[PDB]
């Protein structure tokens, strides 16, 4: 049967750890596969780690790092959420350097970005087998969220990018049932950049907290309706999640356009709580480094920047990274509303650190009616390997 | 219950990437196999990449090449489609140095071709266990497909060669029934040669396209009715797909007898669009590099040479090999037609690299009613390993 | 359907040997992990060995034990009993630095502690996924018993030490369903302590034999009502059964107070037949060497010392550790009682060894009719490792 | 529900290769178990290869070989016939240096031997979970068959010794009904010895050809009754099947008592047909190299020595050893008998080969209705590893 993700997020007041893979301590010997984006979705038996590879293991020779991200090795896999992204657990999803991933209630739904940069083609999979695609619609680097898509009673959606990475490109919201595209969006955003988006179902719409890797230092948001109606524009919040960034105190929010001259990015998340919003972000308004997660007040509807809670998961003597957005279904959590729940990547060696190879690890945490303390479950890894 | 093959392949305008197992890049530090001729073949519920073992793995002395193809160590085993054929994750078939296998939608059946040159014998495997056999019938290297066989409504049908790899050699068509044969064929092709052959369900009729390894250039073709009445020749498209072959335009196409002087060749595929065909090939048309696939106007039933299409899925400067054609049940596409999917495996090592080994990796693609752009999704491992 | 974990526990002649992972002697080559605490908990299906993970496998320089304990990497997984805590069998459960595990019948409750020594945090999961949390309540170690919890009709029950490791530290009894804390408790045990609870279901009442590690080498006892009401105090038998502890001879059991000066102590077991006792305990009165288990006439509820029976399961020759109690559900045994066995924990390398790891292998015990035969089942490994 | 082993034999003319681990080859790089007595038995589902580990892998200094065959670590796991027995895709079945298992249709009941020499237990488990316990009764060794036992209807029967490997021992029946021993049976057979019994069901009984490692090169035979009422002696055929043994024609067979001087002896196999038999022995009548099966007319029930047949598996230049009988169930091969299938261990390295270790591979054969041609289906491993 279809999964009904009709209900609200739970109102939470922190997050609990989920799980830890430890997948590169472990690959200091295991046979582990040097990933990127290890995003969370759920189906509603099991939570599932996805993943990108160059079908290289770290300390080989393969980890190179040289080779290029959207390489023509490059491919989606998986495993149970808290397994290291091992070959000998893993299951292949399909052919990508950008991904997203959801399960309507049947079966698993992924969608793998691949091919060159002018022309890329995005293969649906449904089952475990391609049922559709989607080609380049503006001929610059095809992409999507690279976390985990949104099935709401049978249809799943997700937000795809094409166009500079810079200046102004094309967004668009597609809709699928059963792994065929059966509709498809065009997003007014001018001025506007929209990349990575981080998104889980709410009241029966589908929220996303994305990045604009062109001028905004907060970040673009979208709420999409079953129909592909919509509105989007930023985290009212007047406190900036983005990575660069500059401090909170130079920073007026607005919920209209991007505020802040910095132009890079970081994909990031964020959690509507009625009116007030979680947000995660790199402790260090410089670097990937250091994650917190700040609960703002009003913050969803107001450019408020009063801070009710503060939860730290990875301190700022470490690395961290993308983090993204997923709900864990009712069948599984067995409550009456969605439990958000996020993760969090942690990236080690190049570029911050002197390996020949870069990767990273994973931690997941999840809604939780309670207080959770601050700590720090960070990679652990101990550099540089035998190489 | 039994699958209905019955439906005709869709008409596709390109094809999609299904998945890349980058085995051998992988085999630099994990576990895999040494293999040959991962060739795909769909259950109703899975694909799965059967392929041959020596029991040997990348990077191991075992490895060592040396060993004959028809070994008494050879095995066919297999795992889900897109994984390596690393040992952990393999499921164990049959002794074979020769095999095919298809699902008729409710067990697997797999036929391992082993034994010496002058007897051997195929066992033919139903639900994971030996049920029927064959022995040679003209004692001289009894063999089959390396790809996919054909199950419609029950029973499944493969072709099967015995005799010279030059002059003429006998043809048989056999049919099965959970793995007890039910009937088979001898085939008339005086002139003729069939090796390899790759075939496909398609209006209730098995079709398949060969490898003539005697005189022809371009692929001997045979038409199956599930009586075993049958019909054979050559793809009538005025263009070789074999290799080595000639240029096109010093080809003159013919459904008959083969054309070209050319004798040795290579397992390819096609599959028929109505009156026109898609057939692959490599790009070279000496050695077994890069991959396209053509599609000519009613080059199915006409000696035509008009284009429609041409797509890349492996560029000339990459080594290719073997391809075997196979197809998505509907339970599993959710369409209406049968979905027409090839495999390209990709050659490394011996003879034309410098290894004492000599493995290959696969990339799998699938119908997809869009054009699909040129790339090449090649094999990726950096030679040579530490041996 | 939950399990009715009603009836009362078998009485049983002597102990068979249930499993044996060989963990590190496999680890020489393997990819194993560096565990601890390879406690046992058997749901309607299987038994399976859950065990505490550094994210370290050994013979790798991350398991250089230097690690803490209570690290942010530590986190709780598990195979199924007899396979080794390798890295490709094992399931992900819960981020912990002390755990506990059950099965109620339906889906495998765990509940893992983790986070700072000041304010850790114990998230109890339900079905694979996080579904309720408990935070620190004394502010100084949370945990609980690093062996089975106890289901009994639906609702399951462990217990938690919060506070000192010598002098009095506070004790709680909890209740769940669903992984949903639906009742607690406050243990009144001035003078006593309590850690790492063994427990099991005995006539619908959950018992525990657990570890005073203030100032009794008597075992703390506790009985569990449903209702959460509750008797506590010492295993009555006038034989000390925890290490270190005095000569049998110069002990005077008591069902009331501690005995013996001794403070420190480790993690044992106690099972209830009738009115006797099988009380299991480390040969050595000093050091964690040997394992051996003894049957005590009326030990459960007369300061008895009449050894009715003694079966040696590890010569004093050999390390051993911790060991903990569990049941065979019903549905498995096929009994009409419940068969009690147990686990003893084998600890190689740091401290008694000369290694730069510490680990432990696991042997398994079941209840059985018959006397079975003194013997060794020590780990085996020949250590060092390459390091 | 149980399975009805209750057919006859199939009359098999010759038999084809059912599957080959390369165990060995694969433990050059892999991590494979060092085992013994890879013996297989099926389930209505499927069929397994049980063996005996140390829980040492090859290439390792764990299979230094040096560990007494008894050894505290021994201990049966299993695998899907055909994979090797390597760590990661085994099965914990039971502690022992001696085992037997076999499926009654609904679960796996396996008997594990371990502890010591004059008083070694015995036990059984059942749905992966011990149920009952035999203790050795003659206080010597106590052992059973090392390859599948058997079920007929619910009860499953193997065949136990205790006692001298030299003069008499005893010999008993046992009788089993999900994993609770409900009946056994002493086997008179004053100047006859019993080891290693190969079994099968055939006709409603159980039929078994064992070991004398007494004074017999002809091979002791028991055919047991479900109400364990019996027959026993030897193959009546005039031709030597152990090893070591003397040549053909300097034999003179004998239905009731040994014949020739020779002493030792290897396990070994032999299926009735109707009253012919199928023999299987080394081909070497000193060494365990080699494997032929012969099959003599009128052979189960007269001093023939009429070789209708002789069908090579492995030849002369090439190590074996044991081998072991089992069926393949109704419910796999959809026959309307019971087809014969064995299993033939391939041992390398100590004593013959200059290794520290000693390990063994397998290839399993089965019934069909045809001749199938001599061949070999050897180990292939190279000597020495690593080491
Ligand atoms: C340890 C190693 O192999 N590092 C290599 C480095 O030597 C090389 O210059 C570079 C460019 O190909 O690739 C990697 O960085
Ligand atoms: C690296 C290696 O072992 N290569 C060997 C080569 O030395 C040898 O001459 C040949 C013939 O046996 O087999 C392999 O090619
Ligand atoms: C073999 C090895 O790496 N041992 C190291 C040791 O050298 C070091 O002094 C200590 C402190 O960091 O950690 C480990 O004991
Ligand atoms: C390569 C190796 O470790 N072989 C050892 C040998 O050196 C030793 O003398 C013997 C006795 O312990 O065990 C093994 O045979
Ligand atoms: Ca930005
Ligand atoms: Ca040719
Ligand atoms: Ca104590
Ligand atoms: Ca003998």
């Amino acid at each position: 049967t279809y999964m009904n993700n009709t209900e609200a997020i739970c109102d939470a007041k922190g997050f609990a750890p989920f799980s830890k893979d430890n997948g590169i301590r472990i690959g200091s010997r295991g046979h582990i596969f040097v990933i990127r984006e290890p995003f969370v979705s759920c189906s509603p038996i099991e939570c599932r780690t996805f993943f990108l590879t160059q079908g290289s293991l770290l300390n080989d020779k393969h980890s190179n790092g040289t080779v290029k991200d959207r390489s023509p090795f490059r491919t989606l896999m998986s495993v149970e959420v808290g397994q290291s992204p091992n070959v000998y657990q893993a299951r292949f999803e399909a052919v990508a350097w950008s991904a997203t991933a959801c399960h309507d209630g049947k079966k698993w739904m992924t969608v793998g970005v691949t091919g060159p940069d002018s022309k890329a083609v995005a293969v649906i999979h449904y089952g475990g087998v391609p049922t559709d695609v989607v080609n380049s619609w503006a001929g610059d680097i095809l992409r999507t969220q690279e976390s985990s898509c949104t099935c709401i009673q049978g249809d799943c959606y997700w937000v795809m990018t094409d166009g500079p990475a810079n200046r102004q490109a094309q967004y668009r919201i597609y809709k699928a049932n059963q792994g065929r595209i059966i509709g498809q969006t065009d997003i007014s955003f001018n001025g506007g950049h929209i990349e990575e988006c981080s998104c889980y179902p709410n009241d029966g719409k589908v929220e996303c907290v994305c990045r604009d890797g062109w001028t905004g230092t907060n970040r673009p948001v979208l709420v999409i309706s079953p129909d592909l109606s919509y509105r989007v524009g930023y985290l009212c919040a007047g406190i900036p999640s983005d990575t660069p960034r500059g401090e909170d105190t130079q920073f007026t929010g607005s919920c209209t356009s991007p505020m802040g001259n910095q132009g890079y990015g970081v994909k990031g998340f964020g959690f509507r709580q009625g009116t007030d919003v979680w947000m995660g972000r790199t402790i260090s308004r410089t670097s990937r480094s250091g994650f917190e997660i700040l609960r703002i007040k009003n913050g969803w509807t107001q450019t408020s920047k009063e801070q009710i809670r503060k939860q730290v998961v990875v301190d700022n003597l470490n690395w961290s990274g993308y983090s993204g957005s997923f709900t864990l279904p009712v069948e599984l959590s067995g409550k009456d509303c969605l439990v958000p729940c996020f993760w969090v990547e942690m990236i080690r060696g190049k570029p911050e650190e002197k390996t020949i190879w870069t990767s990273s690890s994973s931690i997941v945490m999840c809604g939780v009616d309670y207080e959770v303390a601050d700590w720090s479950w960070h990679d652990g890894a101990i550099l540089p390997f035998d190489i």
